């Protein structure tokens, strides 16, 4: 396997790092969420394979500063001769970061993540970074491409007109040397743009906030105004493309004839062929494709990639050719499609689970050398 | 005088390049438009100063390949001693470019711009590129900052909350260690993002098409639908923020009471205190700030800079505090301003004429 993540106890992780396969350069990585963090070491294997060994920590104190205790424990327990092989240290955190060094504040954790407070043995000076979740996820998409297994983790929804001019390899086999917009439609709607800088031969990841933009209309002014009156706020993309959004779409389908359902309930009903829930899912994806059509114009991407557990878990929806035709039609529903802008773009979807954030911490550390 | 662009005849340019001040390394630059090109040489002076000398060429044949005849004429006329000093060659063209080497196709010009067809005396190997004009414009904003005279060329419209959190120097004194969204509201509406890579402190120019985005509403559904019915297209930002857009705003302000005027006429009447033309300019700037409020959220810029001759020529509008306060209010008219996102951003406007494209060709050549 090209992408390998083993989860162990701290004590077992220490035994694994003394084995001969681990007597190589290391990257220290950490994927920090609201409840737990998964931290450890990544190495290269054969044919650009990626091998990670990580341990889980509970964020017991609901305090981002507790990470420093975890880092100190790792350095205290591991032999200095193992930690000496660390060449880079990258974590992702569930909130905004500045200077790649100062993360927060956070919705569900107290305090600020400060790279200058982290131990230099795991975070070597000038070869370390803190990333936002979506920035790490974008670097994770690049990592999958670099490991030659894009076609294992991503499926082509449709090939856009630009692909064969810009690239030699088949669509979906590599990320491509063109801008890649990463969208993460889940509870909310994360976005990041993977740019290739010709001058530097570097890819970089630009975190965005596309989800918080005001939804522009098509022929849906009454539908937008319905949600406007409910929220008391002009709707943004995430308001239509979110759990809350899917709940809204389902309420607007059934018009009081059925009880209101959660996003989870609705997706389950859709998977079972319920006409109402399927219609709610079509409406959710109509607004997702609106983000896509407008960002296709604004950002001129070669590719749009839909990532996350939700996308993988909803594979039934993307495999259905009628749903795919309806999504493609909405992706092209833009006045600028008379010039071909929306049809230029190749759309892909994640089809296999992977911790993209852990892989992206690793991939980001490679550009720090 | 830290940034100096002088226009000369070809013969006077040849005489100038033989003077002692020009006996230094040179960059060959060219700003290619639909009707003319300005091309010439740039040198560094004292204190990171920039000095350029350029000539105007007519794009008589409306054919991008005519540039090669201009390049060959310059090489034939200049002494070998002058051409020997050229260490980089960068031009910008009004259309898409791939691999920094192949430009076009173009709306207003025939043919394809091919770097591989250009003479190596003006475009030395490893050191040459073709740029899209939006890219060149963003490199030009960086050039101004690098020459230490941002406060000469750009005025602060208002300072946002984020500036003082990552810069100690006054707002408008330098580009800043943050994303800069460049907007060029002129005949149309150009956009690029000068992205800031925190991990290596690198500014990277990323051309965009924000003008072609469908306009999201505020309390203006009727106004947008009036334009929709005229264009038979859902309005995009450029449709409201363009010469055509200003002519539209003036038509709607007067409600038939005056015949239509051109965009230039409207700006002139506004400068003279005509209430109708002033209201038309307010409406233009209201949609320009909508681009700003939405992009302030989507792209999280440190700064937004309004560039171009049109901005400099309309100085009177931005000098008026009532107009500036009404622009500030629209810039903050976003649901996400309840969290302070729009108040983060510093807005600046170009206040002195400068060919940013020619400066960007130079500054891009420094990154090669
Ligand atoms: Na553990």
């Amino acid at each position: 396997m090209a992408m390998n993540i083993k989860e162990l106890s701290l004590h077992e992780l220490c035994e694994e790092l003394k084995t001969p396969a681990w007597n190589v350069p290391l990257t220290f990585v950490g994927d920090v969420g609201g409840t737990s963090a998964r931290m450890g070491f990544v190495r290269e294997g054969k044919n650009d394979s990626v091998h990670a060994c990580v341990t889980r920590y509970s964020m017991k104190r609901k305090d981002i500063t507790e990470l420093i205790e975890f880092f100190n424990e790792i350095i205290e327990l591991m032999p200095a001769s193992v930690i000496k092989r660390v060449k880079a240290g990258v974590i992702n955190v569930p909130g905004p970061v500045t200077g790649g060094a100062v993360g927060g504040p956070f919705n569900n954790l107290k305090g600020i993540a400060r790279l200058s407070d982290y131990p230099k043995a795991l975070f070597p000076p000038g070869r370390s970074a803190i990333l936002n979740d979506l920035e790490a996820g974008g670097f994770g998409v690049l990592a999958v491409s670099d490991a030659h297994v894009f076609s294992e983790y991503f499926g082509v929804m449709w090939e856009g007109t630009q692909w064969r001019t810009c690239e030699q390899e088949p669509a979906g086999s590599v990320i491509g040397r063109g801008r890649c917009l990463v969208l993460a439609p889940g509870t909310g709607l994360g976005s990041s743009l993977i740019y290739y800088n010709p001058m530097n031969q570097q890819h970089i990841v630009v975190p965005l906030e596309l989800g918080s933009q005001t939804i522009p209309m098509r022929k849906d002014i009454d539908y937008i105004q319905t949600l406007h009156a409910e929220l008391k706020l002009l709707p943004n993309y995430e308001n239509m493309v979110s759990g809350a959004g899917l709940e809204f779409h389902y309420r607007q389908v059934v018009r009081g004839s059925r009880p209101p359902c959660s996003a989870g309930e609705i997706a389950k009903l859709a998977s079972e062929g319920d006409a109402n829930a399927c219609k709610a899912m079509k409406k959710y994806h109509e607004y997702l494709m609106r983000v896509g059509s407008e960002a296709s114009m604004a950002l001129l991407p070669l590719t749009i990639v839909l990532v996350g557990d939700n996308i993988v878990n909803n594979a039934f929806f993307y495999r259905n050719p009628q749903n795919l035709k309806e999504m493609h039609r909405e992706a092209l529903n833009h006045e600028m499609e008379r010039f071909g802008f929306q049809s230029r773009v190749t759309y892909l979807r994640q089809k296999k689970l992977l911790n993209l954030n852990l892989m992206g911490c690793y991939r980001c550390g490679l550009d720090l050398s």
